């Protein structure tokens, strides 16, 4: 006997128990009709796991039937998943509305986190803060250059810098050392937070999680410009300079600091209107910043089209624009 | 609206209306209760969703619940999967009847192929002939090395030799070149073949399958021995010179033939006694072997306790042993 077990219920969440109870002994012997005998005559449920992929029927006289093992059976059921799934993902694209409640989702482990990281990766337009203990970035290695091929800018934080040979052409790459991180925080275009603890779930510490709530948005950026007043860059690659993009101002900042003194910068910026709150796509030649971090202040100075504007990043008050969509434009080698 | 489509079908394929109802929603916006008013009242699915894993609830007042992504809430299905076949995987071991009728399992792909492949090594425990492609090796790579891990001998047969530095002590591994193999041909302890056809599955073309049925066993071992008759043997590794394991006596003898010269050879055997029928396990001294081509002969003639006698691989009829399990263990490098 097979003796079934916990198994059958939780298949049963699924399953029928005819189905269930005849895969059952195919797996433990090999017959034909034989089946039949334990328990119910009919055979309904043959043709059922036939379809499900579960079963072959092989030529008979009389007609015998054989079921896949587990592994190749379950392979084939989750194949099936993966269409349900990205059908399901490519649907919501076409479909979901776009104003909603900020919430929060935990991760069960390592694994699913890493998962939870990709996906927001994956919907990267502009910039991607990526801080990280060493530990971690063979685990990311691809997703970064990936990230990186669509066009997407890519500021990342980590303690030991790592070998970046493959990223010589792959983008917009800057690379930031700091003494040690812990875990794993990943921000992308300003619009939500993804977070993983340092190797295995170590028993009961903080949970891993992603979340668009506004204060842990607020919270996490606030801490990595902490990180970044006391990181040092070590490694910047432009591989597009006619667009770098930005959702970091205190990354845009930066780099014009780097540059605009031995070369033009151009931008392109949609942002809110302090002043209006109306939000306005705006393009000029960067005159000037301001980086002042005691103050708490930085922003960049863009000639418009009509004159001198002040644009600071996520959370601005005091500047003309609050800006997370930042696009730079590079001048010419020379001056 | 969600709009539903097909997938609403294939999901009351183990998922309820409202269960699946619910999810649509959370997924096209993110509220509370709201869910509650298209379009049933009872919040039993919501209860339902969390155990699955498909949506959490985010502290309340009033109580708000929101759904994970495809992506992280099939990631958990599939993990939940996982453990339905390795547990339904570990009580077959636990109870699985040993006399089954021969069957013959196709394969819907190239990965699902790969994945009866990989099966099948796991479970070898004496030998394994691998027919391959030069094309396939870097997929099948790791398999072969855990394989050749558990002490099981390894009898490769490649067109292109690769780079074999990964292999230099992991166990008995023989590599033989030939011309050109145009598909994966996989024989696991003389019980059973799996076999994947070139590349892409390439329109109408044969099937990949695995299979039992003798008549495909006797097929493809007398495919290999041709195959043996034209191959040159290219790399031959003993890693384990205590316990050498061969399932084919073909790949018996001519290892034999190789040494027997420079080294005495010790051996146990079990199999059928073609006088008596009965199955015996029997130990020597390997004094001689015949390995005729032309006669259609291969066999070893060990010295028992009493006496000469031949053993022959899979099928033989004229020696006094047919045997598909066979160890030596090779005397010392002096002589
Ligand atoms: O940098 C200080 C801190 O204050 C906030 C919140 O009011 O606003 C500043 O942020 C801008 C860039 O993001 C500054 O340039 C601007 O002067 C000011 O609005 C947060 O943004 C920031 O964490
Ligand atoms: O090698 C010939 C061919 O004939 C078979 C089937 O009768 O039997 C031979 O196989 C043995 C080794 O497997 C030989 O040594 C033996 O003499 C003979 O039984 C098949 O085995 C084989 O394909």
């Amino acid at each position: 006997s097979h003796a079934l077990s916990e198994i059958g219920f939780t298949k049963y969440e699924i399953l029928t128990y005819w189905t269930l109870l005849v895969y059952g002994p195919s797996t433990a012997k090999e017959i034909s009709t034989k089946s039949g005998i334990p328990y119910n005559r009919v055979y309904d449920t043959i043709s059922s796991l036939k379809l499900r992929g579960f079963v072959t029927e092989i030529e008979g006289t009389p007609k015998v039937y054989a079921a896949y093992s587990p592994r190749i059976a379950f392979f084939r059921f989750k194949k099936e998943l993966e269409d349900i799934m990205k059908k399901l993902e490519i649907e919501l694209n076409n479909v979901k509305k776009e104003e909603q409640r900020p919430a929060i989702w935990r991760s069960r482990s390592f694994d699913e986190a890493i998962e939870m990281f990709r996906e927001s990766l994956y919907s990267a337009k502009n910039e991607v803060i990526v801080v990280t203990p060493s530990e971690f970035f063979e685990t990311i290695r691809e997703d970064l250059i990936k990230t990186l091929e669509r066009g997407v800018t890519v500021s990342l934080y980590i303690d030991k810098i790592p070998d970046l040979s493959e990223f010589k052409g792959k983008g917009n790459f800057f690379v930031r050392q700091f003494y040690k991180l812990n875990h794993l925080i990943g921000m992308t275009d300003g619009k939500e937070v993804v977070t993983i603890q340092n190797a295995t779930f170590d028993s009961i510490g903080p949970p891993s999680f992603k979340s668009t709530y506004p204060e842990i948005i607020f919270s996490q950026y606030s801490l990595i410009i902490e990180i970044f007043k006391e990181s040092t860059l070590e490694k910047e690659i432009i591989g597009n300079p006619k667009d770098i993009r930005f959702f970091a101002m205190f990354h845009a900042v930066d780099f014009v600091k780097n540059h605009l003194k031995n070369r033009n910068i151009y931008a392109e910026i949609t942002g809110k209107n302090l002043e209006s709150g109306r939000l306005e796509t705006l393009t000029g030649r960067v005159v000037g910043y301001t980086l002042s971090l005691r103050e708490a202040v930085n922003n960049i100075h863009l000639e418009t089209e009509n004159g001198v504007v002040k644009v600071g990043g996520m959370f601005a008050v005091i500047e003309d624009y609050e800006s997370t969509e930042i696009k730079f434009i590079m001048g010419v080698d020379l001056q």
